[PDB]
């Protein structure tokens, strides 16, 4: 009753440090915290049976949806079973070799071998780490740096989190490292010189790439670490022809593309792997979020065949790889995988990400486009964003001061129930809701946000 | 049939990449692979049916024991009401806050908060990036190095695996990185002079840890990490009055002492926490492994009330914090850890941990020590150790070529269906085994180590 819910919140604020969250206002009372206890669709519900519409899919990973039964029952069978064995030295349950075998029949067709990790972040480090010996391997010591872009997002730790090109994961913590440099952020809306088309946009950032590959030197540059498309940056589509031009560069320095598919993996854009539909030949893809549907952790380092054969030399060379987690391919993540990418074909969901998402879109820019303080509408599948503008003609943004953003998303949460995200470093409302999303929901979604920019801009 | 079972096989050779696996020889099917089916006890059993004691609880983890149905009922409980909503801005489950105020409960009095992360490695990561967080709050930019100790194992990840003291993970990877430097392995055995008492060696190590300190500038270094018992570079427990010694060295320079309790922590050596049991004072404790009894992943970084009073002041100077994981306080991982620390005192496990290992390593000690070949059999709760030299009187040890522990543990696993692992960089036979083993498992693990022993050295 009441004095157990009060007594939660005590222990929550006197014993829980919370990811992404004001520590000392949670630790002393001044801001809310919020219990979860139930989810159903693209709804989910606190312990006081308030209903929220997750625009949001938890954070891009609720995929098939809340309260499937499918895959909850498919982790209680494997924790009745065998919740855990590890996979040392080719220890591996069904579930694993099972998951392992299906990520790699949906993955692209230049790719070998699947390495489990817990997150997306662990995953990108896995990434860095096989790079390195990759270029040991084949006697490149100096060929080691990584470009990142600005507005990147690829975790959350030391190296990862210079990866990320976002400065609330950078100030305070010294990053990002010397060892990984950043290029333009892939984001047209928000260019230097607004005289410029796409096509110009496009060839900038070519320009760009060039200049800190002749200031670095391609013999120091190992990998491109790219999202097809920006999440956490601000859901920004590439633009026209920039990954066959930026492409190019790489190949012409023989610099390896990681492409980061923690968001878009296994169907948000409409499409099976992001990869495939902006058109990226990777040699090393990132998984996770999707993979399991949030169900259970799990991430993935997929290689491709160039990287593998490379990786077969140093194995017989060296003996055994030096790189483990304890908890790799644990059993329940994987379990909740094939669970997950079972439910993900069964229930034609990937197909309702792509029809779905591009309503979503169509709609949204129709309803709020023409806004005075709408810059932009723009998205692709299950991914939509909304960035708003003091003045649009000059593009003159508001001060960050003004927490318009903020607003807005808080605005929709108490005015319609409606959880959709401020996203960093902007004011910019993002959406990324779970695949079942019906038509009807999405009319909801838009209708709401309408209300909420009206309430707080007019 | 066995038409499935070769094809598993070959599924998992042609597509998943495990860790600490000789990977070319895997993927060729030159080096043999093996699938758990289920498991119970002490006992894991493959998909043949063979059943296998293991002595290594999976990685020094299966805590509780194999097939504790009431944690696979705990998990299943949560996965069916709600397997995942994200944890930042202050969002929780109640199995998230109820393990956050258990750990608590458990941890020395001095800690503050809790911090989840999936596994020991982003733990390690998580602390370093709230070292540095906190030198930056406190207007000391400099102090930023980590000193850790050869033979330290504290994760396989680029800037933790830095931290690791153990040439796997550093070879072919550049690591370790700058910011990281090592002091003297606390290795009695493995001393470089022969006629220092144990007495004698710690003063050693203080000395070593003196003239680090001296050459770098105590200005410059933020944190010593220790694991209180050293697990996979040995199974070594610390000298007598090391751990005195060492502190107050690092309380005379102010550098944080970080306790890697990811295998002491939860009772393995007969007591909660390795840093009450040894008598460490840390202001940072890493937790993982035994938090959940690996049935769920889950890892923990406890904060003391100092760092937590810089914390609070960093997030009202400068915002929420700027790190988080999508996985952060997982559900599941929060519902097994609830079941597993509740099973943990129910069935009196760290009572029998510390009885019956004070029994594995007397009997051990009694059927091996006087072997010409045993240089050291060593131990403390559930942890145990034996140490082969071709010479005892000079310390002679095998050439590393020949393989003397990677065979004896081969040899335990042919003849006796019992897993103990050869440990890395020496030929030491570890036991890490569940805390329900019983004397009459423990005869059974001493008495087929003896004939292994044997049978490869007479």
């Amino acid at each position: 009753g009441m004095l157990k819910n009060d007594q939660l919140d005590q222990w929550d604020r006197d014993n829980f440090f919370h990811p992404s969250t004001h520590l000392a206002q949670h630790a002393r009372g001044e801001s809310a915290n919020r219990v979860i206890k139930t989810a159903s669709g693209v709804f989910i519900e606190d312990r006081d049976g308030t209903k929220l519409l997750d625009a949001f899919a938890g954070l891009y990973c609720v995929n098939v949806g809340y309260g499937r039964q499918e895959i909850a029952e498919a982790i209680a069978d494997q924790a009745r079973e065998l919740a855990y064995y590890h996979s040392y030295v080719g220890h591996g349950t069904e579930a694993s070799i099972t998951l392992a075998k299906m990520i790699l029949d949906r993955a692209p067709k230049n790719m070998s071998k699947v390495y489990f990790g817990l997150g997306g972040s662990d995953a990108n480090e896995t990434n860095v780490k096989l790079i390195w010996y990759y270029n040991n391997i084949l006697g490149r010591p100096e060929k080691k740096k990584i470009i990142s872009r600005w507005r990147g997002y690829h975790g959350s730790g030391l190296v990862t989190g210079s990866l990320t090109g976002l400065e609330l994961f950078h100030k305070k913590f010294d990053l990002p490292v010397e060892q990984v440099i950043h290029t333009e952020a892939p984001y047209y809306f928000r260019r230097e010189d607004l005289n410029q088309t796409e096509e110009q946009f496009v060839a900038h950032c070519v320009a760009e790439l060039e200049a800190l590959i002749e200031r670095e030197g391609a013999d120091t540059i190992a990998a491109f670490i790219g999202e097809p498309i920006l999440g956490t940056g601000g859901i920004v589509p590439p633009p026209a022809g920039y990954w066959e031009a930026i492409q190019t560069v790489l190949n012409k320095h023989d610099i390896l593309l990681v492409a980061d598919e923690v968001v878009t993996g296994f169907g948000r854009l409409g499409t099976m792997f992001g990869s495939d539909h902006y058109g990226l030949e990777p040699d090393i893809i990132t998984i996770a979020k999707g993979l399991t549907s949030a169900y259970a952790p799990l991430s993935g380092s997929i290689v491709s065949d160039k990287v593998w054969k490379v990786l077969e030399q140093g194995t017989d060379e060296n003996g055994p790889i030096g790189h483990g987690w304890t908890y790799s391919a644990h059993p329940i993540g994987a379990a909740a995988g094939v669970a997950n990418l079972k439910l993900l074909d069964e229930l034609n969901l990937v197909s309702n990400a792509g029809e779905v998402g591009a309503y979503l879109n169509a709609t949204m820019a129709e309803a709020l486009s023409q806004h005075a303080n709408v810059g932009d509408v723009r998205g692709e599948g299950l991914l939509c964003a909304v960035e708003f503008v003091k003045d649009r003609d000059s593009r003159t943004f508001f001060d960050a001061a003004d927490k318009i953003g903020p607003q807005i998303s808080a605005k929709l949460l108490e005015q319609d129930k409606i959880i959709a995200r401020a996203m960093p470093q902007g004011d910019i409302l993002g959406f990324a809701p779970p695949f079942c999303l019906t038509r009807a929901e999405a009319d909801q979604v838009v209708e709401g946000t309408l209300r909420a920019v009206k309430a707080v801009l007019g």
